[PDB]
């Protein structure tokens, strides 16, 4: 089974799978192998009703589409495409938090609240929505309107964009007309553009997908700022990752999906249902995270996280899995045929996200302390109907500290220099204890077994001193492997990156150091990492693609996974991608995406499929930034 | 070549195309040949990078994708994405349309104006404007502002939806929440909620895809009327249609694509021209139109049509084509290439429409006049190029009655009903002169022997006394085989029909009879339709799914037409399609919008190959509702 995942207890449910003849993601892909290579290739399109239209990569005819696209305009419609719909769900889900803020503070829904007031005022200040003189609650209807402007064309900009990252950033991006003019209005445009007969020039195909990407960059940050304002913004937590984490004796309660405004309430009505649980026979309610929205209460609750992305099915096939409760995204829609073995209670909760044969409980954010009671009243009813029954949690479990916002990151440095936290970083980036740092992200991917990229890749990052942040399913990964545990700083932390960690856990009074990886949360809060890289450009005066700092979406899935590598890329980064992206069909759109562009934003993707392969030459990336800043490497 | 294309101006150029070895699209559909099977059923997912998934439409695995979705769901999904892109482009036409009306009422367009002002003054009381003590431009900004707000979400549904189709249908629509509230905002959660790991239920799925639907319909009733606004709303014309339109000895320019912002100046601009072409050596500038663009100025100013769709490249083979203005959609991006061997000038004009390899000229509405002159400029010096060489332009054309909107229809009934125009129409439905009523819309396909099912579905119902009225490349097609002229009213029509054309036309002084179909315009002015058919219902204070009145896309293509064939089902329609869309690979998703959507909207698809049989299903369709209301058949 570890050449399904490499991790201990999804191979043991995957034994426990197989012997219950209960068929997984791993089964469904191996039924689909051999994969089409057009689609695979990115040489297939489906745009209208004369195809499907495929090219052969190599050969003989067809060469061309039939209405004479060429392989080059079917990649790049392709691939932009995948960035709309990645921008299309991060900005849903940002939607849906903007919604839920101007209902908390219309009174609409009371479940919600402003808790961070100090971030809602630093959003708002940095949106130029004045603060000064006014209420809370009308400085916040001010920010979501901000954001629900921002979907649209308006007089300004996607302010998502053009506020969170440097001016001269900002600068080269409009010079290639690459700044969104609104979140919908770019989706659409893709879609518009991608359409039979419409955009057939690559270059200008792209283009218009890196001006997409930055679409979805807003949705990612509107998402951190929003959840940041109604949740909390993180702070360093300790808590465990891993199926271990679930309970025999409690009634266990997946969170599933990704949007906080449904993860966050489940969490505190659940601590409120205690004794009811109690009186059903559990212990309480344990509720753990499986993907985002996970690792969004994880980050603000320290609620361990019980597995990610591909493995996910392996959470029922314990049998201690009473409810998976779901928003949208990433949920292998499996699960509710899964549930019918296992007795877990899928619960979707999203008139958009419905899976047939799950049950349905609409979520009102008007009702949510209720609606939530109703869901876990399902779950504990599933506790009851499994007294007796022998479940398999595997007994495998790590710790986790995380909560790794921008802002705790800048207040642990500031442990160091409090008028100038970034310095001590910079500093050490400088004398070479930090060699440069490597932004993980995105999903595990069924191609891959799971989670070996992201340890490969990290642990040869981090013998070479690099500061390894994480966010979505490669914290997911890491997690899950022991690396956000401070316990495993000596095993796998170069010496240079081990004094610098130690160093500022010691002046944070940790009594030992960071983590070797630090957590800076979900998928959107991939914008966090942006926050983190925009700050040290504008601290070091340089445009972000100078900065010896690089990402890596190792197994990357969802087309979510694919916006972001591509925004990654826009921003100035050296971006890696671990899965095959369906370019490989077309040269010159591949050696726009991976070389051309770097004249156009600096950033440039690098597709490596060999882990070892892809950590040197995401080394050499690194490198070659810390040659081009005039530092030692 | 007749199992090409039944035209025959075609059949000479794709024999001229054969011996210059000049490859055409049925010659890089015949290179497609066989076709996958997994795309044409549907069954094919790429929305992750663990893909592509297929699904054998029958047999052993795969049977599900990796992720869990069925076919059902893949089905459901791939539609839906389908249904927004043709969103996406209707609503691009749409906003490029509200954008230059509020740039010309701003002052910072003067090539445009305010035309038709009864129609914005109309407008603007149908949308609850104040026009009294307004001036024009002010009501002018506050409609254009009111297209722009439909998309996104704000305190009012898509208005573009709401005010457009009668109560009782919005009260339908809305007790199935499928009334949009947005345009883009639906094209967005079109692409949110089919991305993977989103939603799963079919029902779900199409319900989503039947409220992006109206987002296109929205789109299209605010494209025709911003275009009618700006460039004035149609009028009867008589006009010439296919190729032998072109003239050897005069500059021939085709307008191509969409949008009238650039077709109607660029219709003006050239006749300005006229002595720069004569001093070219030209008699003058002759504007052709191709594809809707050609029928918004053939519409508006009886610029003769030369050709359509799948047929666009035989215009540049005649080698006449000097110059083809192109702004977006449905345009073959091979004519690019085939400018090389035909010396036509291809130029592009938009920034979101680039081919490679063909011209650009930025075409800014602001700078529309002198853009345009430029433009046209290119056309007169290919036309130098070419003294001396032969050309074929096939002597071949028809005569086109069209200009018929819904305004124009009202009118001409007026003639026979003053006060009370739609009465003689539904007289006649009543006493069965006029037996329904069919909208021909959408594409050529080159599955389908070019007009072939348009032709033949049109004379069975002709002769069977139905109304035809038709758009875009429908009423391309049958204007291309004599259904616009009047001459052909006895031959094609049944003796009912013939005696209420006839009845008509004299009324309008014609001394004959309207032609057999009516042009109604191009394919947003699918919208000009449900204004008449909405006009109709509620003259008879009944549904639209209780009027004879059916629609067929006999040959779609783009996802437009998929867009307009799914809104079509959605006001109440049933709406014949006569390529296979890909559907076929998922039954229930087939029973959905083939059957049991009737009980949600009361439309329905008639999914039908064979258009002698499509057209008696549409005859009983037809029928049917003549005997729910109580009438003979
Ligand atoms: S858009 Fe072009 S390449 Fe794509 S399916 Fe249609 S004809 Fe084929
Ligand atoms: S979304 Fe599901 S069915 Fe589609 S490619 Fe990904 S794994 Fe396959
Ligand atoms: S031919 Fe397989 S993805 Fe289309
Ligand atoms: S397998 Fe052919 S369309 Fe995907």
């Amino acid at each position: 089974q570890n050449l399904k995942s490499t991790d201990r207890a999804v191979q043991q449910m995957l034994d426990k799978a197989k012997r219950e003849g209960i068929q997984t993601v791993w089964d469904r892909y191996e039924a689909m192998k051999p994969q089409c290579g057009f689609g695979e290739t990115g040489l297939c399109c489906r745009h209208c009703l004369q195809g499907p239209c495929r090219i052969n990569p190599f050969g003989d005819e067809p060469k061309v589409g039939i209405c004479g696209a060429t392989a080059e305009v079917i990649v790049a419609r392709g691939l932009d495409r995948s960035i709309a719909a990645g921008a299309a769900g991060h900005s849903g889900h940002a939607k849906h938090l903007a919604h839920t803020l101007k209902k908390a503070v219309q009174g609409k829904a009371a479940s919600y609240m402003i808790k961070d007031r100090t971030k809602l005022h630093s959003i708002a200040k940095r949106l130029g929505i004045p603060t000064e003189g006014q209420k809370d609650e009308d400085i916040a209807l001010e920010v979501a309107k901000a954001a629900l402007a921002d979907f649209h064309e308006k007089d300004t900009p996607v302010l998502w964009v053009t506020t969170v990252l440097p001016p001269s950033r900002v600068k080269v991006l409009s010079a290639h007309g690459l700044i969104p003019a609104g979140i919908d209005h770019e989706i659409a445009e893709i879609m518009h553009r991608t359409s039979m007969g419409c955009d057939a020039d690559a270059q200008n195909l792209l283009l218009g997908g890196l001006r997409c990407s930055l679409a979805d960059l807003a949705g990612c940050y509107m998402g951190t700022d929003l959840a940041d304002i109604l949740f909390g913004t993180p702070a360093p937590v300790v808590t465990e990752s891993n199926l271990g984490v679930l309970k025999a004796d409690a009634v266990n309660v997946a969170v599933h999906g990704h949007n906080p405004v449904l993860s966050d309430i489940i969490v505190s009505v659940s601590k409120e249902m205690e004794n009811e649980a109690r009186a059903a026979g559990a212990t309480g309610i344990n509720v753990v995270g499986i993907c985002c929205t996970g690792n969004e209460v994880l980050m603000r609750h320290g609620i361990p996280a019980c597995t990610h992305s591909v493995s996910q099915e392996m959470a029922m096939i314990t049998g201690a899995l009473d409810a998976m409760i779901l928003d949208y995204q990433c949920i292998q829609p499996s699960v509710a045929t899964i549930a019918e073995c296992t007795g877990t209670t899928v619960i979707t909760t999203m008139e958009m996200s419905k899976i047939t044969g799950a049950t349905h409980v609409n979520f009102a954010e008007e009702a949510a302390v209720e609606n939530a009671k109703q869901i876990l009243r399902l779950a504990i009813d599933t506790f009851k109907r499994r007294k007796g029954k022998p479940v398999e949690i595997p007994n495998i479990k790590t710790k986790v500290v995380a909560g790794f916002s921008t802002e705790a990151i800048i207040n642990a440095l500031s442990k160091l220099n409090a008028n100038d936290p970034l310095k001590p970083l910079i500093d050490n980036v400088v004398n070479g204890n930090i060699r440069g740092v490597c932004l993980f992200a995105g999903c595990n991917n069924v191609k891959v077994p799971q989670d070996q990229n992201f340890t490969t890749i990290a642990r040869k990052l981090l013998k070479q001193n690099v500061l390894v942040v994480a966010t979505g399913c490669g914290a997911g990964a890491l997690m899950r492997h022991g690396f956000m545990d401070p316990a495993n700083v000596d095993e796998l932390c170069g010496d240079g990156l081990k004094a610098v960690l130690t160093a500022i856990g010691e002046a944070n009074g940790l009594g030992g150091p960071l983590p070797p990886v630090l957590h800076m949360g979900s998928c959107v809060d991939n914008s966090r990492a942006v926050a983190l890289v925009a700050a040290l450009a504008n601290r070091l005066g340089v445009d972000l693609d100078r900065l010896p700092v690089v990402a890596s979406a190792a197994e990357a899935m969802h087309e979510k996974a694919v916006a972001i590598g591509t925004w990654a890329v826009t921003i100035g980064l050296p971006t890696h991608i671990g899965v095959l992206p369906p370019i490989t069909g077309s040269l010159p759109v591949t050696q726009i995406l991976t070389s051309s562009v770097k004249d156009i934003t600096g950033g440039y993707f690098i597709v490596e499929l060999d882990p070892e392969t892809a950590a040197d030459k995401l080394l050499a990336a690194i490198n070659e930034r810390r040659a081009g800043l005039g530092l030692p490497w």
